[PDB]
């Protein structure tokens, strides 16, 4: 009849759009679950990256740490051989000052001995002359004495005649 | 009845399996949405986190080669200190030297100029006492002869008796 | 005397002879007159009674001839009446018979009129019942064929499911 | 003398006288007496012939009663005959009314025997007919109910669908 046939095509019309209703949504399912599990690969992938990366990280924080004390003594000496240079120009300075003023007083003491030695050497010259003219006095003194008396006596003996 | 019942049994079945396998395909492909979502998000968060890794990773890098600069010369600046300290010190003991030297030179004309002021009191003595001896010796040789020269002429007068 | 006597005597006797024989004569013819009138009128009655018989007698031969003419056909007359009683007869008992016959007839007609009444009837009812039966039978393949034709399209519409 | 012979005379004619009275008287005796034998002979005859008539009246009278009594009965006879020929005529008239009477009413019978023949034989056609559509109407009235108990079902199944 009419609403037997009504019936029946609104029977089939609702196991259609159930049908395709499923057919849509299995597709949209297939592409959805690919797209998970690439995402959920990728995902993995990049972490293990990042697990590589910090692990880097902590390597070259440790290396840069050593790196950084060896740099510190590095220009600790770097001051220290700057600050030895111009010790050593300081030193050099006062070293040429001592030794001209050493040279100058090793002159003057050349110079003293030289008026020494003429000194000594005077004093000896004296002192020989010195005892050759005591001794011609002492021979002088007795001929004088000799010769006086001897006058005197020969005075004595005119006197009487 | 007969196979009029057959045919409503079987398209009521059908017609359930077809919507119960829509709803089912829906709820499962909502659910693979929500997944997807959350996978979308935690994977960008991880992105961020490893391009700053890698940002950190090139900073460190560039850290590490400029410290190395230094680092590397740390041992050649060690040596190069070492060297001017020994200049240093070999400075320093010529200085010690020289001090010595100036003391010693110093001392030794001290006693030089004592030794010549002895030396020259001593030649002014003799010089006087030489002055002295002298002018007694012309003295003694002058009246000698006079004395002498009476004598003789004495002993002259009496040959001619 | 003598002979005159004897004369005498002879002419009275002769005389006396005439006389006596006349007289007797005379009366004899006289009585025989008497008889002859008296025998004429004796045969003059009788003459009168023959006649008077003999007309009496030609009366009756008359009247036995008249006579006669009916008594010798009296059996004859007898015979044809015979005739007719017996045809009389044979006309009542044909009579009779007609008299039965149509009696019988009646009762006949009577009777048939009867069952013809009854089976007029019987027509009349068995008429009406079986235009009753006609418009039930019509009614019920009516509905039966409404409710076959409705199941069928029904079936028809399962078919397309 | 004289007077005697007178007196002989008057004898004489005496005498003759009186025979000739005895002539003429015989004369006369002889007539008469031949008539009256010949008148005795006529009466004889004639009464002879009267008796004879008289027994022939006697025998013709009695023929007479004879034959009047024979002319009565054919008479009456007669008279039978005439009256039974009157009733024949009567009797032909009622008999030739009664047997068409009788014609009549057969005819009559028999148009009401063909009437109740044809009412038997309309009677006869009904009962078939009749019986036919009462078996046609129990199996139409079984296959309607069939179907509208499978039609009900049929909806009740449907219903529930």
């Amino acid at each position: 009849m009419d609403k037997l046939r009504e019936k029946i095509n609104a029977a089939r019309a609702e196991t259609d759009e159930a049908v395709a209703r499923a057919e849509a949504a299995e597709a949209k399912l297939k592409e959805v679950e690919l797209q998970l599990s690439l995402k959920e690969q990728e995902y993995e992938s990049l972490s293990r990256k990042s697990e590589a990366a910090e692990s880097q990280l902590e390597e070259l924080e440790e290396e840069t740490k050593q790196l950084r004390l060896k740099a510190d003594n590095e220009d600790i000496q770097k001051t220290e051989a700057e600050q030895l240079s111009r010790k050593v120009e300081l030193l050099e300075e006062e070293l040429e000052t001592n030794d001209k003023l050493l040279r100058e007083t090793t002159e003057k003491m050349r110079q003293t001995d030289v008026k020494a030695e003429h000194f000594e050497r005077r004093v000896q010259s004296l002192e020989r002359e010195r005892d050759d003219m005591e001794q011609k006095l002492e021979e002088m003194t007795d001929k004088y004495t000799k010769v006086k008396a001897e006058l005197d006596e020969v005075h004595q003996a005119l006197e009487d005649l």
